[PDB]
């Protein structure tokens, strides 16, 4: 016996039928914007879990819970239970624990002046791209894709997207706030104030992450709000008439300095695989509608290695789930199935 | 000892030799790097701000730094240019008065000791700040980065001086400008909303935030993320009205805000907080750009009247710093107020 907390918590799936859930071994993981996350152990199953404790304010719409219950995908963190706690009201999401973040694993390689082996980039990025495909097919936008919100198991190579405190259904016509993502991963439309944006802000953030896994540092590290547009334009180059028109037409007579775009191949370190570069170029676009959809990205030639039936993880294990698509996932573009699920993986 | 070739800030536009010594770093940031040195010539302590600039971009810091002379603004003594690594870039070395402390440092000191700053010094510091804004807004210029980190001050004489003109730029009616601009705690709401047509009213908002934070003992609008800014504001100002929204940005006209009722101003600060100060913030931290006072209007306010009292003295028994020596320029904003701002006491 040790200190066991017992609470009455409602399943994440299912209809509001609470049950008693005991857990033990509570440790704090971290602390921030997201609230507080504890690690704990389910007494029942022995399994490890993250408990995310958000302070909530009834005055405001707090759509995290609604969305967490809505969804179920191997590349997204699972809500097991949730429950309420006591100065005011606290939401307690009980989620899948996962041992590491991309941020940290990347930071490790960075501190070792070592490039993360591409096979992991391909694994990690692919899986992110499925998690978006999925949330986006409900027209939900995460609006905080960054490395800290990408969890991974290093041994199993499984990635899981997390933190839906800023996620939200985006509806055509409705305007929404444009101070959203983290700075480095904030897409340029949002920096221009645009309220007419789409899902494809998350594809920009994804490209920023890919780039960062190939460089071993962030591709656009703005010193300050303003440096961010600088550090972007220094590589993307100055935008067309119609790129500005396509991000936010208020800037149509802004007069940016004229910078020639730094071609992609000279952005990346010299032994970098083309298809990495190629993909990267089709995510980090000014015109948002020019950026790949998440499913188009999964089908890119940069992930071909993963559809090889012989492929394995470096530690000798099998690759995780990569081809167990549902019709939800493929709604955006169902014929891609033929490329996405290779024959050996087909039922 | 190092000796470089450099150019007097005020005049004349002509290189001369300048020897300084005992360099030591003071800190790094978006601002570049600052060092302390002593001029070998006249013995003096000096701040050497060294930024890296990309010659393809309008780097308007030095022109602005040259057309300023004012007691509550850092004096630019000399400037020079060291060479950069890439051919597109270069080092600008502003050489300014060394002021020995900063407001961010002195509030974070008085707030470690779990208490408020002597209300005299809130009075003194905001006055001298609001003064320099008056001076610079008069030439069209907007600082665009008003925060306690950028307010140097001498603790003995209480002389405060505005600094870092890296984001500073002359606004000009009709032109569009980049919304994503100030430091985050102090970003005026219209900017959060994406307004490309903001005025120098933003710097007043920002000064409003600093007023708060000296009387609150810590920041008044601390977003733990970008989205939480507009939240932590609405939590104090309550929901904006269709008129207030329309004043900030036409596009959020249709945006479904939470209906939140304002938090009474006396109820925001400590119960023993002077109500003149409270009236002041009420008028500085208004959603609507125009409804915010000007800096000149702010200097001439009940809260600062204590400074005009002939019998006022610094609680270290010293005389005050030179609060009343206004120019014609400083007053252009609205010269009637000279009736209030300069008392009988001087003249
Ligand atoms: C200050 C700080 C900020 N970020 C972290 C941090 C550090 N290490 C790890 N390791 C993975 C631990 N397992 C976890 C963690 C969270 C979830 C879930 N939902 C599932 N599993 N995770 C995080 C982390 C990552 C995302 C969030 Cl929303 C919160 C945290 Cl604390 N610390
Ligand atoms: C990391 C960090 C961030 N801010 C600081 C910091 C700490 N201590 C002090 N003390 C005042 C020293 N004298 C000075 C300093 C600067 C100037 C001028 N222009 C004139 N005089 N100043 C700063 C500071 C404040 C504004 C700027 Cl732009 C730069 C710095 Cl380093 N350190
Ligand atoms: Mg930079
Ligand atoms: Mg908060």
């Amino acid at each position: 016996g040790s200190k066991v907390t017992t609470v009455v918590a409602t399943p994440g799936q299912g209809p509001d039928r609470p049950q008693e859930v005991s857990y033990t071994d509570t440790k704090v993981i971290g602390n921030g914007s997201f609230g507080v996350v504890y690690q704990a152990k389910l007494c029942d199953s022995g399994e490890l879990v993250a408990i995310k404790k958000v302070l909530q304010d009834k005055r405001f719409k707090n759509r995290e819970l609604q969305i967490m219950r809505k969804l179920d995908h191997c590349n997204i963190v699972r809500l097991r239970y949730f429950f309420y706690s006591s100065d005011e009201v606290y939401l307690n999401l009980v989620l899948d624990y996962v041992p590491e973040t991309v941020y940290r694993v990347a930071r490790h390689y960075s501190r070792a002046k070592q490039t993360l082996p591409v096979i992991y980039v391909k694994l990690y990025m692919y899986q992110l791209f499925r998690s978006l495909a999925y949330i986006h097919s409900f027209g939900i936008c995460h609006r905080d894709i960054k490395p800290q919100n990408l969890l991974l198991d290093p041994d199993t190579a499984v990635l899981k997207l997390c933190d839906f405190g800023s996620a939200k259904q985006l509806v055509r016509g409705e305007p929404n706030v444009s101070y959203i993502c983290s700075r480095y991963y904030r897409a340029p439309e949002l920096i221009f104030g645009a309220t007419d944006y789409t899902s494809s802000i998350d594809v920009w953030s994804a490209g920023c992450v890919l780039a960062e896994l190939l460089l071993g540092q962030p591709i656009f590290p703005g010193d300050s709000g303003v440096d961010q547009l600088v550090e972007i334009i220094k590589v993307l180059g100055t935008p067309t008439r119609e790129q500005i028109r396509e991000m936010n037409p208020n800037y149509t007579e802004f007069k940016f300095p004229q910078i020639k775009a730094h071609p992609w191949t000279k952005v990346f370190r010299p032994r970098t695989p083309p298809e990495a570069i190629a993909l990267c170029s089709r995510l980090l676009e000014y015109t948002p509608t020019a950026r790949l959809t998440p499913l188009e990205a999964c089908a890119h030639s940069f992930f071909d290695e993963l559809r090889d039936p012989n492929v394995k993880l470096p530690n000798g294990r099998d690759t995780p789930a990569l081809f167990n698509f549902t019709t939800q996932e493929l709604s955006s573009n169902p014929p891609l199935a033929t490329i996405l699920i290779p024959p050996h993986a087909r039922i």
